[PDB]
């Protein structure tokens, strides 16, 4: 091979885990193809925060198209291209603002206290709850209304069929002749949808019903001369999916994690307790306040990315730390790979919400859960926000009990998730 000279054997992130640290910072392992993981900070900075490095447009090809279907296609996240992503990034900016965001404080705020709600009627310390479950259906509810201005209403048990197309289509992209159909099907599902709610928007307008500048406002006027509505699709499919799925699965690791650390839920429900104190809703500057929750979430991503990582294109021939690297080669970075190497954090599988504390130093180069550089997440901030109102509103009304034999393990298809469904059981505090 092109690829033998290189370092390597003669969850996938785990054997991952254990190649980086058995064989060093680069080293030859297979994706779907022949790709090389490489975990040097000098490396990630180098490869990341160069705009001369593009994405691997092979390595996204599993969420372009699955089965013959298009699913994320030429979207903002699976768009490899420079010039095409950099347009649609500039126009899809506008929705991220910091006014755009301020404003969906409300819908954060409402999601959130309607999911405490349906929690706290349960809260008999013995109905087993699936955190997993109801997590993801507050994430697709605060989705919807955000980005796209519709109501699912999973909350209340609205939207089943969608939750199933959802599912399925998730096993799919790590994928006989009936899973084959029920796959297709759900991703014509989703992208009907898509097609459902874009002309509702468009009778609104042309009605000239009010229209909340949104998410979906922007991903219209980004393809102003596209024959077709396939580039608008792709958006659709892709906001819809990365709008809450990773926020569903850090929220469901985070209370996972916290289930059997009490100390530090006490330490998040004096903090919660001191700042919003009763208050039903958070402002926007009460969410800078929780600094400790802030950590927690941060430390949570450590731990449990449920973004691993990313893929450039190696163009050319280069030494990196040491190792030559044949021209034509994906580079695959992991930041779920470096949280857990005892050489970038000290005893890696404690978790510590101080290693974020302010005035500790910062991980330099060896923590991107969001990523980093041009092809960093848009919806961080969002994410950042959302997750911190639902933590801060289930710390300040409940207790959780993880139902013993809930296992702490992950599984893996494109993103990581607990392997289970996160059943507690809850109490008032
Ligand atoms: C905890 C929640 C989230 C995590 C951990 C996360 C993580 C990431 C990561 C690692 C990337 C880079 C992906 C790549 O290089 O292939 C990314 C990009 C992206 N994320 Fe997220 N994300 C989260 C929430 C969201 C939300 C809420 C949205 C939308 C509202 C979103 C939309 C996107 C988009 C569109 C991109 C591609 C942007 C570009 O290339 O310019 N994500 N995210
Ligand atoms: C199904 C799905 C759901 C959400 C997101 C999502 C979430 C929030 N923001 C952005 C995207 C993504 C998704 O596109 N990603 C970026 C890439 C990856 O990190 C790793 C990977 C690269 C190539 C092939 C397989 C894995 C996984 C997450 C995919």
């Amino acid at each position: 091979s092109r690829y033998e000279h290189i370092p390597g054997p003669p969850v996938l992130q785990d054997v991952f885990l254990d190649w980086a640290k058995k064989y060093g910072p680069v080293v030859r392992v297979n994706v779907f193809k022949t790709s090389v993981i490489v975990t040097s900070p000098e490396s990630v900075k180098k490869f990341l925060m160069s705009t001369k490095y593009n994405k691997d447009s092979k390595m996204y090809r599993a969420l372009q198209t699955v089965f013959g279907e298009r699913l994320f296609g030429q979207g903002l996240v699976s768009e490899c291209n420079y010039e095409r992503w950099h347009k649609q990034r500039r126009v899809i900016d506008l929705a991220f603002s910091r006014s755009s965001l301020v404003s969906l404080m409300e819908t954060f705020n409402e999601k959130a206290e309607q999911l405490v709600e349906i929690l706290e009627a349960k809260a008999d310390g013995q109905t087993p709850v699936s955190m997993q479950d109801m997590l993801t259906y507050t994430a697709m509810d605060i989705l919807a209304k955000a980005a796209f201005g519709m109501e699912t209403s999973m909350l209340l048990g609205a939207q089943k069929p969608l939750s199933q197309a959802v599912k399925l289509m998730l096993e799919g992209i790590t994928a006989k002749r009936k899973q084959l159909r029920e796959v297709r099907e759900s991703i014509r599902f989703l992208r009907q949808v898509g097609r459902d709610w874009v002309q509702r928007r468009r009778e609104a307008l042309k009605r000239g019903e009010e229209v909340p500048a949104d998410i979906l406002t922007q991903i219209l006027k980004a393809e102003e001369g596209a024959q077709d509505d396939e580039g608008l699709l792709d958006n659709f499919v892709t906001f819809f999916i990365a709008g809450h799925e990773t926020s569903a699965n850090h929220l469901a690791f985070t209370v996972m994690e916290l289930s059997r650390q009490p100390e530090i839920v006490a330490r998040l429900q004096a903090e919660v307790d001191e700042v919003i104190g009763s208050k039903r809703y958070l402002d926007f500057e009460d969410l800078g306040r929780l600094q400790y929750l802030s950590q927690v979430l941060k430390e949570s991503l450590r731990l449990y990315p449920p973004a691993w990582g990313t893929f450039r294109l190696l163009e050319e021939e280069t030494l990196i730390d040491g190792v030559r690297v044949p021209g034509n080669t994906p580079l695959l970075f992991s930041t779920y790979v470096m949280g857990r190497m005892d050489t970038y954090f000290e005893d890696p599988l404690t978790f510590n919400p101080d290693r974020f504390g302010p005035g500790a130093p910062k991980p330099r180069f060896t923590y991107f859960p969001f990523s980093l550089g041009h092809r960093s997440c848009i919806g961080q901030q969002f994410a950042q926000m959302e997750v911190k109102v639902v933590m801060a509103k289930l710390l300040q009304r409940l207790e959780f009990r993880l139902v013993p034999g809930q296992r702490f393990g992950l599984q893996e298809q494109a993103t990581l998730k607990p392997l289970d469904p996160v059943l507690c059981t809850l109490r008032p505090r």
